[PDB]
RNA sequence: UUUUUUUUUUUUUUUUUUUUUUUUUUCUCCUCUUUUUUUUUUUU
């Protein structure tokens, strides 16, 4: 379980940057649901990260 | 005997206003028959 946090914050940036397509073409039927998944995929040991954070 | 790297949730908030129910039409129009008009009066 190295590699899954990576996979996982390579794909929040892909469902992040569809927003702005499915905004374009104005199609909110993928635009919400998609919308709904970037939100069911932040959990909190993703943003761990280091120690000195703050 | 299969390594290394590919960022993410738009910035902004400390704007004034001295009125008053309604609201706006419909034309001129042949009234039939015993009468002058009876009448005081008393019992409420």
């Amino acid at each position: 379980e190295g590699l899954v946090v990576r996979c996982i914050q390579r794909l929040a940036e892909m469902c992040r940057s569809l927003r702005g397509a499915a905004r374009l073409v104005g199609e909110p039927v993928l635009g919400a649901k998609m919308e709904t998944a970037a939100t069911l995929l932040r959990r909190d040991i993703v943003f761990a990260a280091s120690l000195y954070t703050q």
